[PDB]
């Protein structure tokens, strides 16, 4: 076993229907890593595609700052291995669930830096050809050293030339995917970011239907009960407009002196 000789565990991280995440020393170099163990997906299944297109999309992405390193994969025992890079900060779904218990919350500044750090690794995704598809705040892992955000998950990555969209979760979803048009999907990234930094911000849980999901997708900014600035405000909303071609690119979004 490979998983075995080569890593020592350290700690679970991680669990779900696919398997588990431990934090684990590598015997080697003695570095720690994320290595995921999943089942084999059944045959033509969701499953399947999902954990292939991960190391497709490592694969063509590499190393990038705000895109989580992948170092290897390989299958044994019946399971897929993958080890990435272990971000010591867990994602941002772990920091604001932290927020919540010590009933804290990221002030303006480290929203900014949140957006404008995911900004540039989708603008590194985007500019390959790719995009994400799954932008959520379970999705972005940090790491502290201060703070680097990092887009993980790639399972859901397709092509924008080729398009092969597995729905992801309803409450960051644009309305045009839901409607089945895949001719804009960069833009979904960044309507899913922009929801991503209103949960950061304090905003109550996001519906994930019904008719305050109809609310958002009218282009209706989730409520956010602290004070923000205007044109931090404003951004947020239009990277939420109903119309796509509205929506700034993530090149047209690291570009705002606002971040
Ligand atoms: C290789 C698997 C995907 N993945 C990464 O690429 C990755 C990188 N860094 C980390 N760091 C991480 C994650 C979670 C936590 N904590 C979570 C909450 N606990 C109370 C304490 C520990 C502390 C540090 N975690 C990472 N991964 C990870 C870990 C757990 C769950 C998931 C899934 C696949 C559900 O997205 N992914």
């Amino acid at each position: 076993s490979r998983y075995t000789t080569e890593f020592h565990e350290l700690e679970k991280i991680g669990s779900g229907e696919f398997g588990s995440v431990f934090k684990c020393v590598k015997r080697l170099d003695g570095c720690i890593y994320a290595i995921k163990r999943s089942k084999k997906p059944l045959a033509g299944s969701v499953d399947e595609q999902n954990a292939l297109r991960e190391v497709y999309a490592h694969a063509v992405l590499g190393q990038h700052s705000h895109v989580v390193r992948y170092f290897s994969a390989w299958a044994e025992d019946d399971h897929m291995l993958i080890q990435n890079e272990y971000c010591n900060g867990g994602s941002l779904a772990d920091a604001i669930s932290e927020n919540y218990r010590i009933m804290s919350y990221f002030k303006e500044a480290e929203l900014k830096d949140l957006l404008l750090q995911v900004g540039r690794g989708l603008r590194y995704i985007h500019s390959m050809s790719l995009v994400h598809m799954d932008i959520k705040p379970s999705n972005i892992f940090i790491s502290r050293t201060k703070v680097m955000f990092k887009i993980g998950d790639l399972g859901h990555v397709t092509r924008i030339s080729s398009p092969q969209v597995e729905e992801g979760d309803s409450r960051f979803l644009a309305n045009e995917v839901l409607q089945e048009n895949y001719t804009h999907l960069p833009k979904a990234d960044i309507f899913a970011l922009a929801l991503t930094v209103v949960c950061a911000a304090g905003a109550e849980p996001l519906p994930r239907n019904g008719d305050q999901w109809h609310e958002i997708r009218q282009g209706r900014l989730p409520r956010i009960p602290q004070v923000l600035s205007q044109e931090f405000t404003e951004l947020l909303k239009v990277m939420i407009h109903p119309d796509p071609e509205r929506r700034p690119s993530a090149m047209a979004l690291v570009k705002h002196s606002v971040l």
